[PDB]
């Protein structure tokens, strides 16, 4: 009948999202088939309620009481079909699965809960308890003006403790990570490595039923066949575009292209724990080498603008009086002398295997950072790894300089600078291995602040520290496409880059 077809760049690392921390597994997961407890509005950063139909905050920002909505139903699968409504101990599982290191499901599937960690909830959490069936409160150690707007996002999912108990009790518990059942408004319909996943609407989704019946992920790794398909009417919607078929696509009469600034950050990282990057001097000289502008030119063809902060231009806090590093390659060479290193150094740049929001072609910006360096006595290999293999290997530390990228996902300028930039995350998402006390201490008082105007001048603060600084060079922030064919309708892109169908219709 009404099926959407999606295609797709890559295969999802997973189908659960608590366990994974990537847009491809999100897009193919919780974007379809979970619900949240508070959700955005399509397009937009702005919160409406969920499967919380409301909740209330104590005068001292410490106490959340989430009033659970009624009659909501999850799916059903051939393994599984529910006996009762969602309720207040599907939030507890969902939350304590993360939370308790010895809950029966913190170690199916080997889970690691990366995204939980990133975002520090093992110490912000003191309490998420069952008040009733349909009554929830969640208790935190210390403020935080974000919460509310975190629990939007994709890694605290709302799972179904039933399923869980079932599958446990049938010896098979990883099958709530492998074959997603939840409350969303699209059913999982099943996978097929390499070629798809299927999704169907949820007939009884709480908030009404949706009107594309059918949705399809097909993954189609050629750019130039994704294009292809598109134009024959094939796929509704693809995937980072090659640039040329992009330059098409602006003007073809069969497409109907989105975009959109992305709130998104590509970079290159120096790892600062690491000789001889953790030489302030060597991290600015590095920064002076690189010329930005050809970057924009060569890689994102216009279509992205050369970063100046690893806060985007587009959210709040961001600081419109910092400058970028003066591209000089004779700035370069004279802190390289007095750091040591008139005749420069030999190292390693770290080059992303796929392609992710924020540069259409890590390699290429490598390969362009690389002739860079070169001219001013730094000599590199280009070093990769497979996706997974290559980010556990950054965790680590065992990089020396690397590309990497990052979108924000709940709107807040903490959910950049927490994750990349605080000193607890080193080994988590700062992969610079940045600690700083002074940005330490903005950070943390920033984010319990209500005051925005207040919040902001003191992001505005850790800008000027992050410049000085220099952990990274800041490189470029992207444009988001999505192009689509001309029968999609009513069709937003997410400020955060994600697929969201739910709201979409097809026409005739
Ligand atoms: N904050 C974490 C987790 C969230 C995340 O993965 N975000 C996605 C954007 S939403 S996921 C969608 C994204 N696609 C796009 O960026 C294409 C444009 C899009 N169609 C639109 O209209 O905005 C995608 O496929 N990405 C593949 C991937 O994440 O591995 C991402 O690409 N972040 C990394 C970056 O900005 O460099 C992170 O950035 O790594």
């Amino acid at each position: 009948d009404k099926t959407f077809i999606n295609c797709v760049s890559r295969s999802p690392t997973g189908f659960s999202p608590a366990l994974v921390m990537d847009g491809i597994s999100y897009n193919a997961s919780s974007q379809q088939v979970y619900n949240r407890l508070v959700e955005f509005k399509r397009g937009s950063t702005d919160i409406e309620p969920a499967l919380a139909e409301s909740w209330t905050v104590s005068d001292d920002g410490l106490t959340y009481t989430f009033n659970l909505r009624k009659g909501v139903k999850f799916h059903s699968n051939k393994e599984f079909t529910p006996s009762r409504d969602f309720n207040a101990d599907d939030v507890v599982f969902s939350f304590q699965r993360q939370l308790d290191p010895n809950h029966p499901y913190h170690n199916v599937s080997k889970a690691t809960y990366p995204y939980f960690k990133a975002m520090k909830f093992s110490t912000l959490l003191k309490s998420v308890e069952k008040v009733d069936m349909h009554t929830v409160k969640i208790t935190l150690n210390r403020q935080d003006a974000t919460f509310l707007a975190s629990l939007g996002m994709d890694f605290i999912s709302i799972y179904s403790a039933e399923y869980a108990d079932k599958m446990l009790a049938a010896g098979k518990p990883e099958t709530i990570d492998t074959t997603p059942i939840g409350t969303g408004p699209f059913l999982f319909a099943g996978y097929q490595v390499d070629q798809k996943s299927r999704y169907l609407a949820h007939k009884e989704y709480w908030k009404g039923k949706a009107d594309i019946d059918r949705l399809i992920f097909e993954i189609v790794p050629d750019a130039t066949a994704r294009y292809a398909k598109l134009q024959a009417g094939a796929c509704d919607l693809i995937d980072f575009p090659n640039a040329a078929d992009l330059e098409k696509m602006k003007t073809d009469p069969k497409v109907n292209l989105h975009s959109q600034s992305g709130l998104n950050i590509a970079y290159i990282a120096f790892n600062t724990e690491k000789a001889p990057f953790d030489n302030v001097k060597v991290r600015q000289a590095l920064n002076y080498a690189v010329d930005k502008n050809a970057i924009i030119d060569a890689v994102y063809r216009g279509a992205g603008v050369a970063a100046k902060n690893p806060l985007p231009p587009t959210i709040w806090g961001y600081n419109n009086e910092i400058t970028g590093y003066e591209y000089s390659p004779e700035k370069a060479k004279q802190l390289l002398k007095e750091a040591g290193f008139e005749n420069g150094f030999e190292t390693d740049i770290w080059v992303q295997p796929v392609v992710r929001a924020s540069n259409p072609n890590p390699r290429r910006m490598a390969e362009l950072v690389q002739s860079d360096w070169e001219k001013v006595g730094v000599k590199s290999k280009l070093v990769s790894y497979e996706w997974g293999d290559y980010i556990k290997r950054t965790k680590a530390g065992e990089l020396t300089a690397g590309t990497y990228g990052w979108s924000g996902d709940n709107g807040d300028p903490d959910n950049f600078l927490s994750p990349l930039f605080g000193s607890e995350n080193v080994g988590n998402s700062n992969y610079a291995r940045f600690k700083n006390p002074e940005l330490d201490a903005l950070l943390h008082k920033a984010v319990g602040l209500s005051d925005k105007a207040e919040r902001a001048k003191i992001y505005e603060q850790a800008q000027v520290l992050l410049k000085e600084q220099a952990p990274w060079i800041n490189v470029a922030h992207s444009i988001n496409f999505a192009p689509t064919s001309k029968r999609v309708q009513d069709y937003k892109q997410s400020p955060f880059g994600y697929t969201y169908l739910y709201g979409t219709k097809l026409a005739d």
